[PDB]
């Protein structure tokens, strides 16, 4: 009718919250370490240490650990919780938790808000999405050629156009620029969706 | 007067995510390991890896653990970060972080939306709670009996019906059936809920 | 006009669901660990043990680890996630990820509606927060005096009233008093915020 009822409201609030606390977006990842994901670290380009500055001019901690590629399976977004690489190209090789069609990824990034002088200019920008149907893993099938936008929300999801019906269980995100950054890209999450067997 | 104005609707969505923050539900968790609680591992079923099709069939990451009943005292709940034992009856037993007189107990699971085909089939589904008010834990005394129910929210409370103002330190959580998974059932979290000395 | 559609509140629930997830405030965290921050450990008071009676009376667990003054710098605020020192006088020296010039604090703690009796008396009260413009740092300056209210909202921002330009990139967080616990005070959380270079 006219306007809309507190109690709507209330409604409202909660399904919103209930989506968000659906991992934000409501689909499962087949590329959750903890889900049994994993990254192929010999299919992977080399981990660049975003800390140099500081580990050397004071110190590395006693508990400090680079951050790794598996952090991209990682759920922890906070500023830092990211995987970086050398440079705008890089690639990561992903075993994901289970046989899937892939219809979607997501990638997300620390937002604006967060970062000194709210640019983010190590996101990624350019990227594609290969599978691999077999485990001795030689030759990509290019799935599909994205852009993360960095004026964008911190998560952002990609549909494959018509996606054939075949299925994979190794898939590689390969970055192919970044937004300027000159030294390093730096990957918070990388999520794959897409229909299991059943 | 006539529906609600913007300046209303703020103050409902902050109110409920300040709700929303207080660990989802807004009671204490005397069950919750950070907070001092601990699970009894010498009383508590067997583990049971649900990733062995995986850790066979590819590999042992070096860094790999297998989940363990103390999970269930953990709050992270993304999929796996669940304790799993065999078959679909199963216990653990938990001494809080402080004697309390128990009125109600929560448990979740992951959400339909997050799993393979959308269904949770090894979610626990009958479960009891009882009580040891000694240490040398011999004899449990029933404290309630409930099902998880997986058409459910993700997260459930259970209140006792009339509890008597009998504290503990103590309680067990056993599992009488899953939703039809016939080789193991993941338990989230578990929390217990009640009222202190003093 | 008339109240507010269905859509309007859509919108401003989707939005407030954004800056929530921006670490809930929407300021960049210079002090956050994740982030390259760190504590100068030397400089601390001595950490205390809060789980002694338990400890004690049950058990040293074997994965248990004594909460250390870099907890202050982690964003897991769960029950128990704080660090504790001895009465209610204390500090922490942070050295922060970037050298800014610092314009607010935040300091939070576990909601009263998760604690024990709902009181929260290890909060701590009046605080001070100095600046170390050097490295061999000797002489704090006196950044602003504030009290963390506990009644309060968990999360609690302050601003320092009309700060200098001058950078730093260590800084103290100096507790005076405690909410009147008469064996510890408890820190979960302490952010700094502020402009960097460029
Ligand atoms: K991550
Ligand atoms: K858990
Ligand atoms: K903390």
């Amino acid at each position: 009718g006219p306007g809309v009822t507190e109690e709507q409201v209330h409604h409202i609030v909660k399904q919103a919250l209930q989506r968000y606390s659906e991992d934000r977006i409501g689909l499962a990842d087949y590329a959750l370490e903890s889900g049994g994901a994993s990254v192929i670290s010999t299919r992977c380009s080399e981990t660049y240490e975003t800390k140099t500055a500081l580990l050397s001019l004071f110190g590395i901690p006693l508990w400090y650990h680079s951050q790794s590629p598996r952090v991209i399976l990682q759920p922890d977004v906070h500023p830092g919780n990211c995987w970086a690489f050398q440079g705008p190209q890089g690639f990561a090789v992903v075993r994901l938790s289970a046989r899937i069609r892939p219809t979607a990824v997501t990638l997300e990034h620390v937002p604006k808000a967060l970062s000194p002088n709210s640019t983010i200019s190590s996101a990624p920008k350019d990227f594609a999405i290969f599978g691999f149907d077999e485990d001795l893993q030689q030759e990509g099938t290019l799935l599909g050629k994205f852009t993360y936008d960095q004026d964008g929300e911190p998560i952002q999801t990609f549909h494959f156009q018509a996606p054939t019906m075949a299925t994979y269980q190794v898939v590689e995100l390969r970055i192919l620029t970044n937004w300027g950054h000159p030294e390093y890209t730096c990957i918070y999450r990388f999520r794959v969706h897409g229909e299991p067997a059943h």
